[PDB]
């Protein structure tokens, strides 16, 4: 026989003897005798009853990215987890072992948790009560220290919180026995009345009190197991960290970055490919590759290719030579301004109107008219409402004339689609209808070349064309991706 005084185990808060483990039916008669003989070691037995001894493991915190992690209170302050769910998850920790410090891998008492700022100030008293799920509730009538189930019956704790604690414990192994400081399986806990039949029954009914927790992001009622199925296990510490989406990922639009959430709202990105990108399964550059013509549109008529001298040159520079009339040059430049940037085909630069003027890409005779056309990408100021509207809406409210407005619209459609002036990206023609940046009774008009729609000019054949008709007559520089209009003489 071995030293029976050394046959002790480490429970949640107390030491646990081998005899207590046998009484609590955690070990069998065979295991117990082998401990008293030496056939089995204390460490060998403890390795097989770990979820009953210290719990299977609760949600220790959050993890936005696979490397760096956050605690429940940190993720709340970074707005990754709602304040409401933050309390409930902290209640679960205190009821299944204690408040977890994920950055030091420890089980802390509520006192120690306050000392390390792991718990906020307002949620202080609520977690003290949840801690008693393991310590026990002092009944002022009987004089006994009772479990949560009895604390609910004795009205020592509200039913709501009590159901959360019981749910969290069961998902961690079973029902906690406070006096023994050890987890008991559900079947044996029912037999000795450690948990009431009625409470346990309402704990298995999805229409009663089965789900007592709430989602971190949304406000949907969820179970503790469902949240655990959404957790990552840290390789080093073995902790259970809830996978939260920090998001905040965007692609550069015309003037400003466009959130990935906006892209799925505009129908640019399928939701299946977004969180697949958030998880890191696919690459960032490949996603932005597909939606290239939605972020900042297709290439416009960027310049002119003089076939006589075999030279690439900007539109404004072509006018100085006499390759194009000032009338033709102006509408082509404002078409560029209405699509985002003024382009220099030889230097492959894409600049706003102001910066284009500073570098000689645009003269002073076109500066004002081009600044006005640039409002088609940033918005038109409505003199009545005081806020910015779109190109299409500015046309209907007679802020700009129809002829000028039509040529700018078809310029946007020919280079990706209608420009959203508040999100700074190209919309699908169906989304533009919903937000009112275009009209279905106008898409068919601009589709087929009509009398009113041919507001552009081809210097080669001297005929009036739509922007699409003229763009189809252009060629492409393989190293710039720009459309150049071939010219002779």
């Amino acid at each position: 026989t071995v030293d029976t005084s050394k046959l002790v185990f480490d429970g949640l808060r107390k030491k646990v003897t081998a005899m207590q483990l046998y009484e609590c039916q955690l070990i069998d008669k065979t295991t117990l005798d082998k401990l008293l003989k030496g056939k089995k070691s204390v460490e060998e037995v403890a390795s097989e009853i770990q979820p009953f001894l210290r719990g299977a493991g609760s949600i220790a915190g959050a993890s936005a990215s696979p490397k760096e992690k956050y605690s429940l209170v940190e993720a709340k302050r970074k707005k990754l987890i709602s304040p409401e769910s933050t309390v409930m998850l902290l209640e679960a920790q205190a009821a299944t072992g204690g408040i977890i410090d994920p950055h030091r891998n420890e089980k802390l008492t509520v006192d120690s948790a306050i000392a390390r700022d792991l718990i906020d100030f307002d949620d202080r008293q609520q977690i003290y009560a949840a801690e008693k799920a393991i310590t026990g509730f002092d009944d002022p009538f009987s004089g006994k220290t009772v479990s949560v189930s009895e604390a609910i019956k004795k009205n020592l704790i509200d039913r709501e919180t009590g159901m959360r604690l019981l749910e969290a414990q069961i998902a961690s192994g079973g029902v906690v026995d406070p006096v023994n400081s050890v987890f008991l399986p559900k079947d044996v806990a029912l037999a000795r009345g450690l948990i009431d039949r009625d409470l346990y029954r309402s704990l298995n009914d999805p229409r009663d009190s089965q789900k007592n927790f709430v989602d971190p992001v949304t406000k949907k009622k969820v179970s503790y197991v469902q949240l655990k199925e959404r957790c990552r296990i840290e390789p080093h510490t073995g902790l259970l960290l809830l996978s939260v989406q920090k998001r905040s990922m965007s692609f550069q639009g015309i003037r400003q970055p466009v959130t990935v959430t906006e892209l799925v709202d505009s129908g640019i990105l399928r939701p299946s490919t977004v969180n697949e990108l958030e998880s890191g399964q696919i690459s960032y550059d490949e996603v932005g590759e597909r939606i290239k013509d939605f972020l900042q549109g297709s290439s416009c008529i960027a310049g002119i290719y003089n076939e006589t001298t075999k030279q690439k040159l900007g539109i404004y520079e072509a006018m100085k030579i006499g390759l194009v009339r000032p009338g033709t040059a102006l509408e082509l430049l404002e078409a560029q301004a209405a699509t985002g940037f003024i382009v220099d085909p030889v230097s492959n630069l894409r600049l706003p109107v102001e910066e284009a003027y500073k570098r000689g890409l645009v003269g002073i005779e076109f500066k004002e008219k081009l600044l006005s056309a640039e409002r088609a990408v940033t918005g038109y100021n409505d003199p009545e409402t005081g806020n910015i509207i779109s190109l299409f809406q500015a046309m209907n409210k007679e802020l700009i004339e129809k002829g000028h407005g039509i040529r700018l619209l078809e310029a946007q459609i020919a280079t990706g689609g209608i420009i959203d002036p508040k999100e700074s990206h190209r919309l699908p023609v169906d989304i533009a209808y919903k937000r009112g940046y275009f009209n279905e009774e106008l898409s068919e008009i601009l589709s087929d070349p009509s009398d009113d729609t041919k507001g552009f000019f081809d210097p080669n054949t001297e005929e009036n064309l739509t922007y699409l008709q003229l763009k189809e007559r252009c060629i492409k520089d393989e190293e710039t991706g720009l459309c150049l209009l071939p010219l002779k003489e």
